[PDB]
């Protein structure tokens, strides 16, 4: 498994991680999840949040007891490892009602490119 | 051996290489070696010249009839491959008093991470 591909999805996480404080602070202060398809109270426009491999980072989600707000980074459509083109990786706030905030990682890309922490689970059934 | 680590050093080479015509212009113009500890005529301060894996690119070196000007790249101390952390790669002017200017490449990183034109040599002895 390519460390070049691993590293690109690594940009995404870091650019998304970059908004935890900003998103959890609005959730627990105003009760809602902020969305940035337009710039919004201290948070930049999703298409303005980017780097070498990330095209945009969008906030949103649906407010719930423990959290729910989502931070979705979208990969560029080019100059990126072919399987990752246009894919997304998603951080979700949780435990908002229990203590320290948690942020579960998920992605719609192949687990072979993700960190262990961002991978799905697959098992057999009866 | 990691192509990904190889790729990190290659960025230093590239960024250091992008200052060769300027440094060369100064030597040919003033018989001197410019020092960019701070921005100076035409060239940005060393830390303003960086990249994903590269922290700074400094010019300096000691002037002679053959040239002697150096352009050194310093890798970041983190977010880079651990054997390359804070390692340097140097471009050095020569041949100024014999013919076409040349730039020799040296580095203090391990040879297993370097292009062939930048590796040192080790021989045996009696």
């Amino acid at each position: 498994i390519s460390e070049f591909a691993r590293a690109q999805l690594s940009e995404a996480m870091t650019l998304a991680s970059g908004l935890k404080t900003k998103v959890s602070d609005i959730f627990s202060q105003d009760g809602s999840c902020p969305a940035n398809t337009a710039a919004t109270a201290g948070i930049e426009k999703d298409t303005d949040i980017n780097g070498k491999y990330v095209a945009k980072v969008t906030t949103g989600g649906t407010a719930a007891a423990s959290g729910g707000c989502t931070i979705v980074a979208t990969m560029k459509a080019s100059d990126v490892a072919t399987p990752l083109r246009g894919k997304t990786l998603t951080l979700t706030l949780g435990n908002a009602d229990k203590g320290s905030y948690t942020w579960a990682c998920t992605s719609n890309a192949d687990n072979k490119y993700l960190p262990k922490t961002c991978q799905t689970a697959t098992t057999t059934t009866p």
